């Protein structure tokens, strides 16, 4: 089912920011949201797609491993990190859109329609730059859906090799500790209004999942960090984490 | 190559401990420890045999996958964290002897002999009690052995499945944060001279990966966090981590 939570909006205002963060407890079966109707708002999944793209990047072949390098094509871009050479790996680390780029057109407009049907994913419309449709496209997804695509790939029941889907869980790793483990991917939503940062995965215990997607209103890159930080906080209120 | 750095063995004195840490720089195929002499002493591998345990039962059958859960056999121990319920991840997690007991008496004496042939691993020796010979019988690995065994688990040589190797090194992720990821595990060996602490894996960078493998004299339980405290400001001084 769903319970709605209105307590959780606070770490939201405690920011003058307004946004929606759905939690699902895998074992129970039940979800949680401070924002039963932002959680079913379809937004731009921006870098966010870079999950879904490495799937259908690896299981095609455009990427054959972890460790195959893409190098930096020699133009040089306002995020510096984006300026060397990276790996899948690294590549997600600091979400660099040139390299998915690339990606999505050696993938192609028939395949990655495809694909993203097979997915269920979002409302599976790829209109716009086969190479930055996720950017300033026709592509719409809400934090139920991905909730729901997450939770297709822990268990590894999407249709591609479950080396696919390994290697992107890999690669989505964030954070671990004694405590728990975080597998997730973040999004900036720029190219059209309105803009909007995400965060979408899941925290693994010793016997259960949360999985979490997150967006929330981002007018000036400052508060990117609040994307992690707001839901963080709602974690450790419903004791999820220390 | 290899280089000693006695001025490491401060950092065992400051906690007044003996013992040695060797590091193994990939890109540069160098190696550097405190002592090159305990590095390739051999000693009972105790919990750290986890890993080619693991790689064996995966790769046999034993283990269907990370998520088979093997039921606590009702029998109270010391630890609280064996009397529940475990897969392979939370058996690693918490060094659940009695899970892996069970695996070994499942891979048996015979084919577990051959598959640490396969692997090169330590003496390769097995003579005991198969569901203890890695606590008590005749196995011995060095320091710069263990490096030896990480390393063909890295780049997926060993002979074992690659989805094998693959899981096992996600059950051995410890630690990991936007500066680094640490696939290791711990050993206490107890039941021969000397008593000591194991700590063995490695640190994942961007661009780079350091093996490490340390041991150390452990009178006494009070000093198990020592394995991996003294071992972190190691890699402090060499500016591998913050
Ligand atoms: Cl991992």
């Amino acid at each position: 089912e769903w319970q709605e939570n209105k307590s959780w909006n606070a770490h939201f205002t405690e920011h003058k920011s307004q946004g929606v963060v759905v939690l699902w407890n895998e074992n129970k079966q039940q979800g949680f949201t401070n924002n039963l109707k932002r959680a079913n708002q379809a937004f731009l999944p921006a870098s966010t797609f870079k999950i879904p793209n490495s799937l259908i990047a690896l299981d095609l072949g455009v990427v054959k491993d972890e460790h195959q390098v893409f190098k930096w094509d020699g133009q040089t871009r306002d995020i510096a990190t984006w300026n060397r050479d990276h790996n899948l790996i690294t590549a997600m680390k600091y979400s660099v859109v040139p390299v998915y780029q690339e990606f999505a057109r050696q993938i192609g407009e028939a395949r990655m329609s495809k694909m993203l049907h097979a997915f269920d994913y979002g409302n599976e419309d790829i209109s716009g730059n086969v190479d930055s449709f996720w950017l300033d496209g026709g592509i719409r997804i809400s934090a139920t859906e991905q909730i729901s695509f997450l939770r297709k790939l822990y268990h590894n029941k999407l249709h591609v090799s479950e080396r696919s889907q390994a290697i992107v869980k890999q690669a989505m790793l964030t954070e671990a500790n004694g405590d728990y483990i975080i597998r997730a991917k973040t999004g900036y939503s720029t190219r059209i209004e309105p803009k909007i940062g995400w965060w979408v995965g899941w925290v693994e215990l010793d016997d259960n999942v949360w999985f979490f997607a997150m967006n929330m209103d981002m007018p000036t890159s400052d508060g990117l960090g609040l994307r992690q930080a707001i839901t963080k906080e709602v974690l450790k209120q419903e004791k999820i984490i220390p």
